[PDB]
């Protein structure tokens, strides 16, 4: 899916620092069970965070702080999982009268 | 994979209407456990489709009815879940002697 | 993900046969719980074999003999499966001072 | 029209094998005295099967089994017959108030 | 071949409706036995027409009139059967001193 | 299909001339009751040949004769009928063990 | 706009010959005084022929005989008048609720 | 030439409608006699309106109010009546010292 | 059409100039009752001549002289009035025999 | 430069023929002494025709009538001779204050 | 030339194939002393046979039977041999009156 | 090679007519044992001519008189035959001190 | 050839103005009797010079005085005569030994 | 035109060495007084030869020996001269009943 | 077919040379009768060279010297003259059970 | 070849990391005394490491771990020494009955 | 380099087989040491063969014959060895007076 | 590698003249034990340099004199050999905090 | 800039030669202390002219004449040298009222 | 480099005018010496500004007033000269720990 | 001209660092009174050295150490001046006998 970060800010070591991710619910269907996960080498201990399930067609912004501990380019990994993201999906629009 | 869905006649606000499924196993192997779900806004309240194990190669079909309950351009979703379709896969040829 | 398949030898009914498989870990975090499935028509009863976890970036390497049963045009199926390869994934460059 | 043949199995000398037909009416009209036929060198005898009549836009599977005579390249035809078939056709969308 | 169909009118259910076929023998001789059809689904009970011999290069229209009874995206079918159309055919200018 | 024509001489008014006709069966099975015709404006009232069954992927030629009538021009009109020609065909190659 | 001609027969000095004209409507709206005029050197001494209202989007065909009177390549030419053809237009589709 | 015509606000039976034409004279010289016609079924009984002679290079616009009486996918047709429309024109610069 | 416009020397306010006007008559047919037309802003006070009718693909040409009477970029505009050139038209090469 | 040919009316042996050549001098200059010749096997004695000079950029038709002696596809050639036309030109546009 | 070979059956080591052989005379005059070779490695001991003159632009077919004597791929070489083929060619219409 | 034919005339049944025939030498080396052989239908019996040998890089002419006997779209055919035209060449420039 | 003119200063009424003819000569032989000619509307009284043989490949430069007479965009316009010009030639490098 | 040059030998210094000339009439009328040029430094003082006329359409060759002189790469400069190579020509196909 | 020519050294009158020619068979048939035939002005008179049958795919050599006689850019050709070489080749692989 | 490199951790002074190297023998035959080096400037030592014979078609991995010991943008090298890569190579793929 | 094999007959196991080697030097210098091998998996032990030294720009071939053990689709690898194919080379080509 | 060769003079056979050879390091590391030969015919006794070690991405230039001996087209071939030459590398930037 | 050179005729040892060079001013401003230099190898010693001025846009021609000394490919190098070549230039047109 | 002109007004013969030049030193090091030219016929004696020093990668502006003396199309140039501006340059970018 | 810059080590605040320039000689004349010279922020006072001039085509390297003084993205600039780098060249290639 189309998954995206932001820095809000610098990164220094020490330094606190701010990334937004948003999400975009490709599906017409509700997305359930969302868990979003964040992580990086010298970033950010894993941290898991709750997601209210994401109606059809609907975006989600949200914003973790992370202070940086080591210097250099590093990586931050974002991540998403629901069950509805493993199934196979068609889509056909109906035109109802 | 390749899901398709078509009406087999038209729809309009209480006449029953009917879509067909296709859906063609892209790997070699058989799918177990597949379940299919079809729903949309205005359309068919969640259903849910127990389906035969689906051998390497092989489509199937499945004609499920539904009474339009709402009138306007509305979506119809199909899905298909099983566990062998969250699995990286790689294959090759082998000619034997 | 990049999974590739390929004989060390010749295949033929009785002689033993050997393939390599190869999977470099496309995300820079750990797939845990990998499990790599190996099947084929007359080829190989299915075969399960478990895989360490392999840290971001990393390829793999594993050799899986086999013994050929049924002559002609035949098929080997790899897998591989983990629960990070059903997330959606985003990642971010860093640039830490 | 759009017909495909796929194998189920490995194709030997002697061992029973198996071919799925798919056939995905291109018509809105129903396809009526539908006729499959299957045939090829040292693979079936000339065999004909009754289809029921195929609403229009529907898609429909069959199988078949046969046990390869004689080793080789050898050739698989199915093929359809329906007056309907045999028709110009033309159609128009008409959007109706 | 080239056969078209177009609305001469609004399509309202209730009110009367008026589609044109035209259609233009591809062939430099005489197509028999022409026999024209007409269906849809909500728009016209199948209505079969007479058409006369069809003379080499020549164009025919016939206007014919429905009264749709189901609203909605609908679809008007024609149709034309004749045996020359079933016959694979080649096609040289001679050139006569 | 593959039908074409040759002219294996001049044509003028009176004098003798010969059309060559060529056609190579696109199936791999047989074409029954294969009719040939022949016509054209001033050129040969309709003649019509008994062809033999033409085996899957053969081809055969025939050789005929007509005095033009009238001069300029004009058309030569071939064609081939067999039920074998009017069903909708799908081919797979078999590789047998 | 879009007039084709046709010759329903070869044309030689003396011979009658005929040729069909077929007129596509462009516009949505009726085309009235419509005269046809068919012309050419060593064909047709002008020709004049007057044509029903044209209905918006209506085709029409008309077949005139000539006798050709002198040999060589020569030109037919139809032409069409109306007063709705000297006019400009402009369409837009309006979707009405 | 250039005209174009826009709907001021939303199409429905009943409530007044109101569509806006912009034409801009494509000469150097003056439109005389101008005419502007509108129809389309369903929508607006044939309205006819003189305008004031356009000069050459001047774009006018003309505002039409109609109800539409009939709903469903319909046609509005403006047209443009002149004697310098149906003349064949040339145009030279002119760079005098 | 295809008219053309060119001066016959340089234009100076008072100095007499010269333009000339060829026009190829696109039709196999007769132009009839040609009026051509001239005007330009600072240039030529509308004139009016008379063409003798213009034979089916005959090239006339015209000499016009004027005296620029306000200097600066302007435009000379030719025109070509005949009923001929409302008229749709088709043509078709007959080959006669 | 560029000189055209066109037939005003058909060819036939012994009937009289017309064609017309159109020249437009290329140059900004005068070419004097203007010799056209036609000629054309089966068609016309080598014709010589004195033109008044062509002064520059301007066109200038003739009409030339023959009586085909022989049939059949026959060449036309005309021809222009002037000095100027053996010289090399160079312009340039000088904009004078 | 296009000289074409298809196989009429399967190739089997024992049992008996047959082989068309298909060419057409590019070239409007007759092909005299044509001699047809087929050869082949495990296929074939070198065959020859006598072909009739091939008159100009004229197809012929041949058939010929030969019995596998070694599996696996192998070439079936067709050859053609005629004075007329290392003759170097010209050929211009010539349209006579 | 590049044999190239050119009528110096027209052709017409019972005139005499005369082709041009011009054969440029492709090889550095002489060509010898030239015969050039010309026919037609209905233009020339087949006419046979010794030519001297052929110096490399070498361009030769003939001319040859035929009367046509049979009007209409006719060939005539030119060959040249010589042992040098059915060898394989390579041919290097050696550039030699 | 290539022929350029260049103005050596701007061009004014009254004012002297000087142009520069560059010419050089495309054949490696040499032109004799060339005159350049240089003339124009409001510019230049058509002025005659002599220049001296030109050797092959050789460049030459002429500067020539106007003084304008008249305003505005015109025409200077320099040709070039020499026998030379109107032959049709042919160059080949020999590299000779 | 299209004159070509082609040597018939080696080039040395003293050796006597051969050119032949090639030279297709472009014009389907006579070239009158043809005359023929050759020259180059270091090659051939300047040759100048008498040529019959070239009928329309017609290709001539000639052969001409020269001694180079001086070594080195040298020009060879053919040239063609004739007054109907410095008119312009237009031409007609006239196809005559 | 692909005859290929190398120097193996400096070519210099007097001193002696070396050429390879290289030649692999195009046709999976024996090359009988091979005859290679070297030759070029100033460097060797012509030599003929007998070569053994060349079986189906297979590349020959040979090495041939010369001793150049005359200096400057000269042309060495190689041939190759085989009956079957002139003869018109089909191929097909037959994959044999 | 191809030999890759990734990183699997961070690049800091002082601080332990880790590098993989991945490489697939391109040949299908063994590489024998293979030996790795690694080196780059402010990185590694020149570290050189035995690997074990490669089989034909298979990839190695191999990890090594190194502290940076100068910070900035730096090169890590490595290389793979075996006599077969010094080798030129050819291969056919033989299919054996 | 470029190294080509080619088959000079059937592969069947216990069958002699043969094969061609070709090696064209790309460099204008002597390759010394040559050492050719050859091997594939069920076909050949691996043969080492002496080939005498390969001077600059010069083709070498060699025929070995083997006999399958082992059948299906197998490779046949030969190989290059010499110290010149491990250095790296610039070639200027020096025209020397 | 990039090597490159320039002559710093004429080559004249007897006068001395002067190459310059220019090479720069592909790699980040040390070339060891550079060997740089040159040769070619009629040019230069092969002649052997000793290279200093070549850093890594260092250019080296090196002159060198010889004395043609034979004139016309030669080669110079210049070499340059190292152990690091026939490795294989793979190079990735590490940015190192 | 633009500056050329030809040669005016054949460069020889011994004999006298001449080049000329062509070169036009780019910039509408003059070129002051126009020195032209002359040299090559085995040519001309170097030589340097002093050159008048070059106006704004202006061509300027000079002959040099040399006697070569020494033979085969050798450089002649014109070298031009003025202030204004080194500055930077920007152009704008003013159109002055 | 890219020096650039725009004016800031009108340009009348007597009316002062404006023009602004604007240039981007293209290197990163300082341009000394900086004099600015501007000329122009008709419009502006040599005027000759100092300028600063321009700093690596600075941009400049400057205004210059003149009064056009002459009308019509007339340049202006602007010149920029520095030391600075003759070298040859290259420049790396060096990314420092 | 083609001047470039390599670093010959990493880029370290007080470490001491080497860069290679490498520049060749563009003209086939001598380049004269060399001087390079080399500067950057916070990398290298500017150093200038003077270099021996450069014979045509010679391509010379210099190493020059600095010693970075403040850290970050910095620039290296190298330049060359000499008087023949201000002047412009044209260069012909005589081919002397």
């Amino acid at each position: 899916s189309m998954l995206s970060l932001t820095l809000l800010g610098a990164a220094v070591v020490g330094q606190e620092c701010e990334v937004q991710i948003v999400f975009k619910n490709p599906l017409p269907v509700t997305l359930t069970n969302v868990v979003f996960r964040l992580e990086g080498s010298g970033l950010q201990r894993p941290k898991i965070l709750n997601v209210g399930d994401i109606g059809g067609n609907e975006t989600v912004t949200l914003r973790q702080s992370f202070v940086p501990v080591r210097p250099g380019p590093r990586q931050l990994i974002a991540s998403l999982d629901s069950p509805q993201l493993s199934q196979v999906h068609g889509v056909i629009q109906v035109d109802v009268a």
